[PDB]
């Protein structure tokens, strides 16, 4: 592609159909064109010959067509682009995901498959390659950039040097490098991080950022490196500083509450800058089921009072530019017929969807089949014997010890406390929740590694998960060793996933046999089970928003974060670069 | 090697260092107000450069590091301007003269369709184009001349370009795509020879640019479905609007000064600048290059007529960079090429400084580095014919009406054994002069073309640049003809048995080798002079039209080196005798 549109036979026929001296293969009639170059709603009808949009012309001026799509009462849009996301977050294979989003108007995704990548390495990245080849969603894959995210602090299932990075960049399917989360590394000119960004440049493909926190000088350096986009917006002032820095913006929906901030900042700007794109980043199964993908970000922005002309412009043309794909994002002769028709510009119901000029969904439902793909190699990814009662205790030596702690959810910091020993096992200090983490990939000794958190409330039980950014080792939270094994073991033995245990009963399981991150069941099932498991864990611990909510359980072993974090190796602080092998400071 | 030149580990590491604040910049620009072409804001910032790279865009005055510190106080800072469609050749100077003229106004990239040399010397003339832009301070991104000549077998240039030639040109790293495709009716129809030329465009994975004068609706659609995506030929605001809506990239031209008011109004009217509007010169006569002139001057005029400078600037920079595929251009951000111009204000657009990759190359209005020249030898003696005589300007015997939009016509007599010309009407003479045909003066007959007391002859005639002479009587015509033939190309006015002005154009018959002063004086002075032979009665009837009467790729009937010639007949009439 776009080679596929350059075919002299189709071209020729397309011109001739455009000229009148032939019949289109499709006509879309009586819609209201959302003109994303001009911001007008304006009546017009579209003729498509094969994959090419052959004609954009006066409404009713034509009727010759091997088929006729009805659009009166409705809006005509380019299909939507999602410039950054992860199929893995929603806990379904890519096939599932494309039935859910194509159905809604999204014809192109740009997927960093770094979760599969950490779990299986190149092998996981080849899988996505395979998974999406015959799908009606175009997926441009970005090369996972930081696997693992902090070498020497943690051990996932993979490891990528520059050379592996040049390698993935040679694939035709790969479109650039994924969000570099080792920001400091890129800033102080780390040789691993630099070499990966050199390679991103030798290859003239996109180099894609994460810029959470960066201000002023630091940002300029990240850019100077070559990194050219961000999704980590924290505020309206945040969106302006990064726009004015000339970064391509990936406005993402995962935080619903910064949406109105961004809409205010854009509206006080007066126009929408052409460097704004839409993305979904990560969307749990539930959300995908009730809200949507990229369609929802359009939706909610219009609901927070962004004009639809802008939300869509950003979801389409803007997104095409960014990707150098000048076949997409816009309804015009000579471009691709990735067209979505919208009941209206409040709800964005999908009445019809095209991909490459074929009808793919009508009224919320697919009309074509989605190739499934052998999920085999994604299985068997727990490579550790069932966990025991004692795996969760810190065996130590005195009768009184001084423990290092992981004080504060999200914003982490060293703290300590005295605490009491008895039987070659620290007793958990009070006010303190264990985080036990255990190398599950077989790349490494199955040693359970236990730290003491604080700021996390009182644990009536436990919650285990092998989704844990970015190394997705087997990660357990609890306020008792026992409820910690009921919970871990329920996940090991289904092949990965999540469980809650309370008071000697497991109250909840969402198995994730593929990678320990996704599952094969339909999405209806997956959302149900994830809705349910949120309930269980709600009954284990009282959340105190924000910061001490449930999304933080997936996030605490994300070693590239400033702060101590428990990892399968010890307590990693990426500032010191060392790993606290044992939580006991002394005696 | 661009933009790989920006990608070098040794340079990147240093630029990051600078930005981080461990190493001094190679240049600071400080005290300016940055025109942020993303946000549309005017905003104070100071900028640091290492090498060719803008490394740091930061809070004013926070960094004094440096080395050389360019001053921008009381002044605005902007990325280099960029000309998404033009012709060095209509200016009548050497690429190095032109780069002198626009580099010193803040134009750091033009995109040149050199079809003009293209039709005079084929591959060789494109070949030259490239040998010459090679070391200039100006980046030129060459486009392949899509149509030499422009109605094949309707006329004759000095070359003939088929799909296999195009396709060759499109491999040259110096080439960015197919220049202005103006044989339109033959694209809309799938004529094989355009079609093969478009198709190589697409195979090439490079721009494909159009000339869409006139197409509307279906014809438009179909031009766009062959995959042509840009155009400059707009004839009103509604032509603006409609091509906008069709999804063309727009090459907003300054060369038709009289319509800028109309664009400015629709764009204001619409209410935002769309990201497909870009800006261009297209054809700038030498006196306008000097008085005005330059892509700068399209910015400057648009603003004078009421577009916001921000819009004007976004178009001239970040939009054209998107069009071009160039994320190293068009924007002042850390990570792009330090092509920057500091303008005194956003009225006069007065370049206090101009930086080109790393490097300051002009300061107030004058160049600060030498622009290397190029040998012109390939361009000599493209004049290949015998002196004419009044013979040539007469028709033997046993008819075009109207100017810029054309037509058909009638009566008169034969004295001797030659017609004696009608009345209300000037005679047109066109002679192949590139030596591929008999150099035989084909003679027609305009109307709604003043009275001519004398004649004008020119070897700059679009698009075959044959020897073209319009006049009241043989003799003057011959004396204009031989004046230009003599100089080896050029332009000249004749009256009453005398030559009143000559502009010599020894290279190709298109361009002098003299300084742009002379050439532009020689050229006002050429204007004065013709303006004493006839009464330019506008709208349309203007001097400029004397270069336009041959351009056979457009609707209506213009005379050419084989006679009088429709492209909506497909045919060419050899004499206009109907007895
Ligand atoms: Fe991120
Ligand atoms: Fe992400
Ligand atoms: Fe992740
Ligand atoms: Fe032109
Ligand atoms: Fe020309």
């Amino acid at each position: 592609e776009p080679a596929d549109l350059n075919d002299d036979t189709l071209r020729a026929r397309a011109v001739a159909a455009a000229r009148g001296d032939q019949r289109f293969d499709v006509l879309i009639t009586g819609g209201t064109l959302v003109d994303v170059v001009t911001g007008e709603l304006r009546p017009a009808d579209i003729g498509i010959v094969g994959a090419l949009i052959a004609s954009v012309h006066e409404p009713a001026s034509r009727r010759d067509a091997a088929q006729v799509i009805d659009a009166g009462g409705a809006y005509v849009s380019p299909g939507l682009i999602d410039t950054h996301m992860h199929i893995e977050s929603s806990m379904i294979t890519p096939a599932a995901y494309a039935a859910a989003v194509v159905a809604r108007g999204v014809t192109t995704i740009v997927w960093d498959p770094h979760e599969f990548g950490n779990v299986h390495g190149v092998d996981g990245v080849r899988w996505a390659a395979k998974a999406i080849e015959n799908l009606p969603l175009r997926a441009i894959l970005l090369a996972p950039s930081c696997v693992p995210s902090a070498p020497g602090l943690e051990r996932g299932g993979a490891d990528f040097d520059a050379a592996i990075l040049a390698d993935l960049l040679s694939w035709p399917e790969i479109g650039g490098i994924a969000e570099i989360m080792n920001m400091r590394g890129v800033i102080e000119r780390d040789p691993r991080m630099s070499g990966i960004v050199q390679a991103g440049l030798a290859a003239e493909k996109l180099v894609c950022g994460h810029a959470r926190g960066l201000k002023n000088a630091d940002l300029n350096a990240f850019m100077a490196a070559g990194v050219s986009s961000d999704h980590e917006l924290v505020s309206g002032e945040d969106l302006m500083a990064k726009l004015r820095a000339g970064l391509t913006i990936e406005l993402r929906g995962s935080h619903d509450h910064l949406l109105p901030e961004f809409v205010a900042a854009l509206n006080t700007l007066g126009h929408l800058p052409q460097t704004v794109t839409l993305c979904t980043d990560d969307v749990f199964p539930d959300d995908l089921l009730q809200g949507g993908g990229l369609d929802d970000v359009v939706r909610r922005l219009v609901r927070y009072g962004l004009k639809p002309e802008w939300a869509l412009r950003a979801a389409t043309l803007n997104a095409a530019q960014r990707l150098g794909r000048s076949d997409l994002g816009l309804i015009a002769a000579g471009r691709r017929a990735d067209i979505v028709v919208f009941e209206d510009l409040n709800g964005f119901s999908a009445r019809h969807v095209l991909a490459s000029g074929r009808a793919v969904a009508e009224g919320g439902r697919m009309l074509v089949d989605i190739p499934t793909c052998d999920t085999t190699v994604l299985k068997g990814s727990m490579k550790l014997p069932l966990r025991m009662a004692n795996d969760f205790l810190v065996k130590s030596q005195g009768a009184k010890v001084r423990l290092a702690t992981i004080d504060r959810p999200r914003f982490t910091q060293w703290g300590e406390t005295e605490a009491d020993v008895k039987d070659g096992f620290v007793v958990p200090p009070e006010g303190a929740t264990m985080i036990s983490v255990t190398h599950r990939h077989g790349m490494a000794e199955p040693t359970t590694k236990t730290g003491f958190l604080t700021g996390w409330g009182r644990w009536n039980g436990a919650f285990a998960t092998t989704v844990s950014h970015d190394s997705h080792n087997l990660t357990v939270f609890g306020g008792n060793a026992g409820d910690m094994a009921l919970a871990a073991n329920a996940v090991i033995g289904t092949g990965g996933g999540m469980a809650v245990a309370s008071e000697g009963k497991v109250t909840a399981i969402l198995p994730l046999p593929l990678s320990g991150l996704v599952s094969d069941a339909p999405l209806e099932e997956v959302a149900r089970a994830f809705e349910d498991l949120r309930e269980a864990v709600g009954k284990v611990v009282e959340w105190q928003p924000p910061y001490l909510v449930f999304k933080a359980c997936f996030g605490a072993t994300l070693a590239c974060n400033i702060g101590p974090h428990q990892t399968d190796m010890g307590i990693a602080d990426v500032l010191t670069g060392k790993v606290m092998e044992s939580p006991v400071i002394e005696v």
